[PDB]
This record gives structure tokens, sequence and C-alpha cells, in this order.
């Protein structure tokens, strides 16, 4: 093909869109509703407008290149068209960037600045209560910011295949929301927050828990524990212009100490706990020749997916609590026993890359003796905002260590944030358990990677079993519907709601499509975790010294007794 773009001649054999071809050839074309190789088919934003000679104005994001095309991307007709569209968007947009949580990384603002657009008449609502929905424990909607770009709808469609995020006709006007405009919690929504990640503006956010945390920190009698997820240490640096794939663990510890937190632990410890209980459970399931298959239960998005679509699998879920909830359970029991603290005065806070964790933490039965396992859950973005509000120079902070009692962890718990991590860790412990040995080769690279459905054959006590790793909720739906589950007899299956694992969680830092093109965010974030794994002395969860001490002195043997009594949680079908 011979393509003419801005007077420059190209000769290509590629069959792609004008947008992609221009992007690959250093030619600037703006875009808004185009994301995940999809645009808003019904009401296209037309920000990607270009002028094709002989045809007129077209949308470059969904228009294929053709030989003989003379394309103008910067003609004044194009520019005033785009500016017109952006102006129309401003007409329905509360343009107050000051107290906005997307102030420092908003695509729409950058478009407005770029094309110097102004609203015909400024959108300034007196009563935002009609536009705001905070009923959910995980998600919040602010339709004063919504551009109706449909990126959340699409993202929900491709990531989960639930379409829990829909276009709705709210008595006259088009909005986005859950079915029947109900609270997302009351629908088949997984609360995975991929819709948030896809949103270019502040229309979609996480349900804030920062006030819980602040009030806890300022409360004189409250002893505040904080523990961050595996993924957090490999992600938050992005929000401080430190780049991608930067390990900032120690900096996070220091910052958390400077935020006034009373105890600094780590969720990876709880991951090691989860591996203790669940590998014990898998070994005893193997010895009893059932029940098979056993699914992981550490992902609340997947748990909700089972509750809403496959309730018959609820009893197939591991009884072991998620790292978060099991850590929280241990923090209200074991920790006071080794600290002398009043359990009622303990306030446990987790830092998560996930929004569904908020819902999981606020489950009614996720407590004992009136004491919540987890009292508050803040996202990576929330912790970043908290650090910035305290004016803490994160990038320049020196490394510190976590409090050892419940802060030590192995590489097995370290790789949890990546797809296949839980599987690999669980195998590392189960193989050692069932064979009564301490094996040398512990790397299971077959369950790693970004393949949607991963399958492996493992040999435990010289008998072979089939394991599977489901990477994404849509892939769970594919795995079940296509009958792949019934092809062979699977024994242990990992399921994560977010593709790539927790490192691509709904509470993770937003990434400009600019870097989505240049950086493989999932692999780059996971690489930090695996790098931590290969550089750790202990790479098995049952070699965690602090954890071993905890079990020996307090819980006893995992999988049974008080361990099974309080560190486990089972879900019931209706
Ligand atoms: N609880 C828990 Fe997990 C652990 O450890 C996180 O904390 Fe994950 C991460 N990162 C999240 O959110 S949940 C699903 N299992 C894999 S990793
Ligand atoms: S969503 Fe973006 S453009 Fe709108 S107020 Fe917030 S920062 Fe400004
Ligand atoms: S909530 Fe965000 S992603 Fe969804 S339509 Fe509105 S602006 Fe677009
Ligand atoms: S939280 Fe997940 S399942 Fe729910 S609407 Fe958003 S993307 Fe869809
Ligand atoms: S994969 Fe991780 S971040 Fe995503 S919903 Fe599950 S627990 Fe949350
Ligand atoms: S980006 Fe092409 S129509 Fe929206
Ligand atoms: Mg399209």
């Amino acid at each position: 093909k011979t393509i003419i773009i801005n007077g420059v001649q190209f000769n290509t054999d590629e069959d792609t869109t004008i947008l992609k071809f221009a992007r690959d050839n250093n030619i600037d074309i703006s875009a808004l509703c185009f994301l995940n190789n999809c645009n808003n088919d019904i009401n296209k934003c037309e920000i990607c407008t270009v002028e094709v000679e002989g045809t007129g104005l077209v949308t470059a994001c969904d228009t294929l290149i053709e030989d003989g095309m003379i394309i103008n991307t910067n003609s004044d007709a194009v520019n005033e068209k785009i500016k017109s569209r952006i102006s129309q968007l401003l007409d329905i947009h509360e343009f107050k960037c000051g107290p906005c949580n997307r102030r420092e990384n908003c695509e729409f603002l950058k478009l407005v600045i770029k094309y110097k657009a102004r609203a015909s008449k400024p959108f300034l609502p007196k009563d935002k209560t009609e536009y705001v929905d905070e009923r959910s424990k995980s998600l919040t909607v602010d339709r004063t910011k919504c551009l109706l770009c449909g990126r959340c709808v699409n993202a929900c469609g491709k990531n989960t295949e639930t379409y829990a995020m829909k276009f709705l006709n709210k008595n006259g006007k088009t909005i986005i929301g859950a079915e029947d405009e109900k609270c997302f919690d009351d629908t088949n929504c997984l609360l995975c927050g991929q819709c948030i990640i896809a949103c270019p503006v502040a229309a979609l956010s996480e349900k804030s828990h920062m006030d819980r945390v602040k009030n806890a920190l300022n409360a004189p009698e409250k002893h505040v524990i904080v523990a961050m997820a595996p993924s957090v240490r490999a992600s938050i640096g992005e929000l401080f212009n430190m780049g991608f794939g930067v390990d900032v663990t120690g900096k996070i510890y220091t910052a958390l100490r400077q935020l006034g937190f009373d105890k600094i632990f780590d969720i990876n410890f709880g991951a090691d706990m989860t591996i203790m209980e669940e590998a014990t459970e898998l070994v005893q399931a193997i010895e009893n020749n059932g029940p098979f298959p056993m699914f992981t239960s550490c992902c609340p998005g997947w748990v909700r997916q089972a509750e809403n679509y496959y309730p018959e699998l609820l009893n197939n879920l591991s009884s072991a609590k998620s790292p978060q909830q099991i850590f929280g359970t241990a923090s209200k029991t074991y920790y006071p026993s080794i600290s002398g603290l009043d359990p009622k005065n303990v306030f446990t806070v987790t830092v998560m890359p996930c929004t569904s964790k908020k819902f999981e933490a606020d489950r009614p039965q996720m407590e004992k003796d009136g004491l919540r396992d987890i009292d508050a859950v803040i996202t990576t973005r929330e912790l970043a905002k908290m650090i910035k509000d305290a004016k803490i120079p994160f990038a320049k902070l020196e490394d510190s260590e976590a409090d050892p009692a419940m802060g030590e962890y192995s590489g097995a718990g370290a790789i949890f944030g990546a797809t296949g991590g839980v599987m690999e860790a669980a195998l590392r412990s189960a193989k050692d358990f069932a064979e009564n040995a301490e094996l040398e080769d512990i790397e299971y690279k077959q369950v790693r990677g970004l393949n949607g459905i991963k399958e492996a054959e493992v040999e435990i006590n010289n008998n072979k079993y089939n394991v599977a790793v489901i990477n994404g909720a849509s892939n769970l739906f594919k795995f079940m519907k296509s009958g792949m589950i019934n092809e062979k007899q699977y024994h242990f299956i990992e399921v994560m709601a977010c593709h790539g694992g927790c490192v691509n969680g709904g509470g993770q830092p937003h990434v400009n499509p600019k870097d989505l093109e240049k950086v493989d965010i999932k692999k780059v974030r996971a690489s930090v975790l695996y790098n931590q794994d290969e550089h750790l002395s202990k790479r098995k969860s049952h070699e965690n010294t602090a954890l071993v001490k905890m079990y020996q002195n307090y819980f006893g043997k995992p999988g049974e007794g008080r361990a099974h009594e309080i560190l486990h949680f089972k879900y019931k079908k209706s």
C-alpha cells in the first residue's frame, strides 16, 4: 500500500487502522474512547478524527488503511472537529481538577489542554448526590466526570465477560452502571475494578477507606497494624515518577512508619500461612483421593464469580482463608498473645492492588468474638495519595525493615501477586509435605506467563496429578463453558479474576496508553516479585521462621485443630 499522511509517503503491506499505523510511524493522533483494541461503537468520541482526501472526516481508530489514501491529521477542519467534541464533553463535565483524584494523570484534562477547548456553558451541578453512587463496598461512581466513552463497559466485557457494567437509560439520559442501576454488590459484578483501571477520568473510583485509617491512626487507644500486598511493592513507585518495575519495598516500610502506623508487617506472611493451610489441605485431599478438584479461594473476585455463576464449585474452594483475612485473623489472636496488646484495641489495615478485597474484608462472618479480621483496606492509589498528602518524599526515602513477628516471608509468598504464583508456592510446599522431603528444584515455569489458561502435570510422591492456572475471569468462563474442565481430571486449580494476577488489580496505579504501548505492565510488575523470589534465602512458605514459630507456639499443626478452626473459611450455596 502507498499511504500519504501529512505529505509524507509510506509504503506498507500491513492491514491495520489509520490510528495504529500512524502510531507505529511516530505520527501523533489523539484518541479517547479507543482502548483494548475497542472503541465506543454506538457513540464514538471522534477524538481520533482525521481527514482522508476524497472521503472527508473519519475515525482513525476503526478505519483501515487503503492504498491511495491521502490523510491529514492536523488540518484545521480536523482540529476544530476534535475541539468541538471535547467542548461538548466539557458541557457535561464538572471541570474542577483541584480536589480531583485523577488530577495528576487524567487523559481528558490533557486533551482539553492540548486542543485548548472550553465548554459552551460550564457544567456546575448544585446537588451531586444524584450523580454519585457510593453504595458499594468496593466501587464508587461519579457521573459528573463521566464522558460516556464506554471504556469501562468494554473492559468489563473483555476482562470478565460478565458485562456487569452496562449502558443504562436513566429516565431520559444515558449513563453507565450495574443492572437495574442497582448497587454493584447486589449484582453478578465481581468488584474486580477493571472498569476503574479502564476509566480515563475520575468517574469511577474505589470505595475510600482512608478516613477509617486516619481515624484509627489518630485514635489514642488504637494500635494500628499495616501490611501491604505482594504487588504493592512492585507498583506504587510508578505514582512517584520512579518508573516501572522498581522494587520499593523498604521505601514503603519507611513511609508507612512516617505515616504514624504502629506496626509494620506484610501480607506475604499471610500468603505463607495460606500456603501452609492449603498445601496441607491439598496433601490430605490427595491421600483421601478427593474431593477433586480443589480451587484456590484467595481471590475475592473469583469467589464472587463462583457465588454468582458456579455455586456448585463453592465446596470445591479451599477452606483456607485468603492471605489478607488469615493475616487479619492471626493479628487479632496470635499477635496480642505475643505483644500484650488488647485485641479490641488492634486495628488491622492492609494495602492492596485490589478493590474486591474491600468487599471481602467487610464480609459479616469475617470476624471472631466481635473482632474484625481486617478493619480497613486501602488501594495502592490510596496509599500513594496518603503519602503525598503527608508530603513524604517517597522517592528519596531510605530502606527500612518490616517488624519480623508477622513481616517475614519467603519467595513463595512473594510471587503471589503474579498469575501462577499461588500454584507454584502451593506446589513447593505440597511436594515437600507429601513426600516427607526437602526438594531442590522449586521453580514451576509452566504455570507462569500471560497465557489465559495454563496447564501442567506434576508428580507428587511419584503419582501424577493435573494442575491448572486460570488467568482472568473471562478465562474461567471459557475454561468452564468450553468443557475443558471435563477433558481430564484436574486436582488443583488456581483462579485469578484479573488477567496477569494481582499485579494487574483494580486498585493498581493507572497507566497512560502511552506506556501501555511501550511497557508490558503485567510482566514488568511480576518481574519484581519473581526477582524477590530468586534472591531470597527461604523460598518455601514452611521455611518462614517467624511463621514456624507462630504455628509451633500458638496454632499447632496446620490443616487441623485450632488452625482449621479459626484460620479457615468456607462458603455455602443457597
Ligand atoms: N490476600 C491476598 Fe493475595 C496475597 O498475598 C494479595 O494480597 Fe493479591 C496481591 N498482590 C491481592 O489483592 S489476592 C489473590 N491471590 C494472589 S496475591
Ligand atoms: S476528571 Fe480530569 S478533567 Fe475532570 S475534574 Fe478530574 S482531573 Fe479535571
Ligand atoms: S465511567 Fe469512565 S470509562 Fe466508563 S463511560 Fe464514564 S468516563 Fe468512560
Ligand atoms: S468491577 Fe469488574 S465485574 Fe464489576 S463492573 Fe467493573 S469490570 Fe465488571
Ligand atoms: S486477581 Fe488479585 S487484584 Fe484481581 S480481583 Fe483477584 S485478588 Fe483482587
Ligand atoms: S478514539 Fe476513535 S472514535 Fe473514539
Ligand atoms: Mg469499533
